């Protein structure tokens, strides 16, 4: 057996914002109960896309943590780079605590590499009061009706959509992906087609909005995005469900009591489905000496539903129902928004991510930015994604048909 005290490290990229139950306060509850398995949790200091790059460096140097947050979209990539540890025999014991979909997303070739933590269905946030002032009395359900409403809003200096060039690889991929995968293994080779009917419909929607100067073009993570919420100009947008508390904080309180969550309309060729934008597992890394206890702790951590919800997560756990915090329902006009998140999750399309998708997302963002001043077309996001996807697979030494 192990010695009396096993020490585990967990690196995460949860927000830990004001109002949230901090990861360290969650882990402190574990540590008090379990002197036998002590956990040191740290938040990655850096932007999200740099985390798996640090993990790569640290695995090689022998400085890696036992446990690390790894997006579902990132897992095939870090697996292919040899950064993970097969923990199938441990995952199997905790399987029943988690939804089957998310659980399948910690697997590669029927081997499990950690446990699922949250999901990222796309939804629509809007200020119902401001919609009413503009005469928009229903969420438009077709792209054409939405675009018409958006032009009405824009003429009034309001915007019912944002175009987020720094999120094209996550949000726009998810919107296009709602109606069909881009990546499939066909035996000895990958087959790539990022130019699906969904990609085309998604491009057309944003193109018409941008041409009409009827969507904001501020990068999501820039202060200019927050300012557009605070100043009342951005009154509607697609958002990943985990954005809720982030968006609330970014608003400064503007529109509190008037915001609502709706399912995505049929704006993206999505035909009643939504798609994933982020969502993460926590994986056990290659040279962790204590995979059993890492997974023991992880199962506990990933089933602390209310605490995870406080971080904005839509938990993968099925051990208890997630409930909308009182502060959130108050901001969102009394709405039980978690119910909308659950509906969205249940209507979210499956989407395989090729190993190396980080390069695809990088290219998507670069090309997306060209569309903001009309130097590029929105459709080029997807034609470039096609080429970068094929190139990246080949760079990994993988066969492409
Ligand atoms: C899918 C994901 O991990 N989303 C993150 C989100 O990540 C994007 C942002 O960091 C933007 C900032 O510009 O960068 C994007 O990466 C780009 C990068 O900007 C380019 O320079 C480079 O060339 O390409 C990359 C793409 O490879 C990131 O993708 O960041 C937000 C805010 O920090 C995160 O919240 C979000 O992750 C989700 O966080 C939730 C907690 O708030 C949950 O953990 C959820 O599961 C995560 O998916
Ligand atoms: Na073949
Ligand atoms: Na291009
Ligand atoms: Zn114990
Ligand atoms: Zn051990």
């Amino acid at each position: 057996d192990d010695g009396g005290v096993v020490n585990i490290t967990y690196m995460h990229r949860l927000p830990d914002s004001e109002g949230m139950t901090l990861v360290n306060d969650i882990v402190a509850k574990w540590n008090k109960q379990h002197p036998d398995i002590q956990v040191k949790a740290t938040k990655f200091d850096g932007k999200a896309s740099d985390m798996i790059k640090k993990l790569e460096t640290d695995v090689k140097s022998g400085e890696a943590p036992d446990l690390a947050q790894v997006g579902y979209a990132e897992l095939p990539e870090v697996f292919t780079k040899g950064l993970l540890q097969d923990v199938t025999q441990y995952a199997e014991q905790y399987k029943n605590d988690f939804a089957s979909g998310p659980y399948s997303l910690v697997q590669v070739g029927g081997k499990a590499y950690g446990l699922p933590q949250d999901t990222g269905p796309l939804v629509y946030f809007y200020n119902k009061a401001e919609f009413e002032k503009l005469g928009i009395t229903e969420i438009p359900q077709t792209a054409d009706e939405f675009i018409a409403a958006a032009k009405t809003a824009a003429a009034a200096g309001k915007y019912i959509m944002s175009y987020q060039p720094d999120e094209a690889g996550n949000m726009i991929s998810g919107l296009a992906g709602a109606s069909g995968g881009w990546y499939k293994v066909k035996g000895d080779s990958w087959v790539v087609n990022t130019e699906t009917d969904g990609s085309k419909a998604t491009a057309d929607f944003y193109q018409q909005l941008l041409d009409a100067k009827a969507a904001t073009t501020n990068p999501r993570w820039d202060p200019s995005f927050d300012a557009s919420i605070k100043d009342g100009s951005l009154i509607g947008t697609v958002a990943a469900a985990w954005e809720a508390p982030l968006f609330m904080t970014s608003s400064g309180g503007t529109g509190s009591g008037e915001w609502q969550v709706a399912q995505l309309g049929d704006w993206f060729g999505n035909a009643g489905k939504t798609g994933p934008d982020g969502g993460s597992a926590v994986a056990v890394l290659k040279n962790s000496k204590h995979p059993k206890e890492a997974m023991e702790f992880l199962d506990w951590f990933n089933t602390q539903v209310p605490d995870l919800v406080s971080q904005g997560l839509v938990p993968a756990a099925t051990t208890e129902d997630a409930e909308t915090p009182s502060e959130w329902s108050t901001f969102f006009g009394g709405q039980d928004i978690m119910k909308e998140f659950k509906t969205a999750n249940n209507n979210m399309g499956d989407f395989t991510y090729m190993p190396g998708f980080s390069a695809v997302a990088a290219k998507m963002n670069e090309t997306a930015a060209k569309a903001t001043d009309g130097s590029g077309k929105v459709a080029d996001i997807f034609s470039d994604a096609q080429t970068t996807s094929v190139d990246t697979l080949k760079n990994f030494g993988l066969s492409v048909s």
